[PDB]
């Protein structure tokens, strides 16, 4: 049920080396991959061997990994390969700035998770797939997505010579996976204001503790739900576009739920293209200041996270009352 690499796309990853130009715009926060497809696969190469050292992973089985895990992205507006990368990227800008926070075992775990976050999305809401009545919610009651994208970053490892994590010993290797599976289960973004909710009051009664585990793993969850919307926090004429991607997806869904004579919500409407500004603003506070406040305050090196979302906000605000 999985799909793999040609040989050649894998051969020619090894090949590439990330121009000397790119090299510090990389590690900002606010960089955009966009620009660079043709490198997508082999910048993600590159920020495996800047965090985690030259050699966790043997290039080949990496390289094939990575490149399978292309194919195994759908060519749809938003959640698609661009995404999975940007996403990436935003971890590992996260890593670098947190040098010591973290662990080899959480490095790599959190890179290749991200790389997998959303493997083989359609292009649909868990909304969507439950409320009529898919066999991926047949199967996956809570969570659809996020489940079925772990379970296919989980094929993806068990075939031939995929098995980038081989090395490790049996207790390290399904350790890994453990920070892989809730690491993708966290950008169900549904979980995440629990999660936030939660690390929000730790916080504040001197509570939030790295030590343990489960405040460790909320920690991480908050991460991901910040890298995942990192569009919100690049600059502005990138933020932009990244919407028009994301909009081009959510009113693809509505259409197929119009088609059925049924109103989807209006996020989802392309009948509301004017309503949209609007509804980023209240994203940007309901869901992204948050995200992002929450996550400097516990790891405050992202800071220039929450510069750049606010940044982005007021844009909207801008567009609003009228005038960009
Ligand atoms: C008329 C309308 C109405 C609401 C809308 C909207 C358009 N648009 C959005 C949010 C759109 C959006 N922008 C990025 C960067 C996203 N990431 C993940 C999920 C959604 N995202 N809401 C919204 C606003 C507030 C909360 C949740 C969703
Ligand atoms: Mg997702
Ligand atoms: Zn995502």
């Amino acid at each position: 049920h999985m799909s793999i690499c040609t040989s050649e796309e894998w051969q020619g990853l090894m090949q590439f080396t990330l121009p000397v130009r790119l090299c510090k715009e990389i590690e900002l926060f606010h960089f955009d991959i966009g620009p660079f497809e043709n490198m997508w696969p082999g910048i993600f190469v590159y920020m495996v061997h800047r965090s985690c050292g030259t050699s966790c992973f043997e290039l080949e089985k990496l390289c094939r990994f990575i490149m399978s895990v292309k194919k195994n992205y759908r060519r749809v507006p938003y959640h698609n390969w661009k995404h999975a990368v940007t996403v990436a990227h935003c971890m590992y800008a996260i890593l670098q700035n947190n040098h010591t926070l973290f662990t080899d075992l959480e490095r790599k775990g959190l890179l290749i998770a991200c790389l997998c976050h959303d493997l083989d999305h359609r292009g649909f809401s868990n909304s969507y797939l439950q409320k009529f009545d898919h066999p991926l919610a047949a199967l996956y009651s809570t969570s659809t997505m996020e489940q079925h994208h772990f379970s296919q970053t989980v094929s993806i490892l068990q075939l031939e010579g995929h098995n980038i994590f081989s090395t490790l010993s049996s207790s390290e290797y399904e350790q890994v996976l453990e920070i892989i599976r809730k690491a993708i289960i966290a950008t169900d973004l549904a979980l995440y204001f629990g999660n936030r909710k939660q690390l929000e009051e730790m916080y504040q009664t001197g509570s939030l503790n790295l030590n343990n585990q489960s405040h460790r793993d909320r920690v991480i969850g908050l991460m991901m739900t910040a890298c995942d919307l990192c569009s919100v926090t690049k600059l502005w004429p990138v933020t932009k576009l990244t919407a028009n991607d994301i909009y081009a997806e959510f009113w693809a869904e509505g259409d197929e739920m119009k088609k059925l004579g049924i109103q989807p919500i209006p996020m989802m409407d392309r009948d509301k293209k004017d309503e949209v500004p609007q509804g980023q603003l209240g994203f940007y506070n309901a869901v992204a200041i948050p995200c992002y406040t929450t996550l400097t305050q516990i790891l405050p090196p992202t800071e220039p996270l929450l510069k750049a979302c606010r940044d982005n906000l007021s844009q909207w605000e801008k567009v609003i009352r009228g005038e960009e």
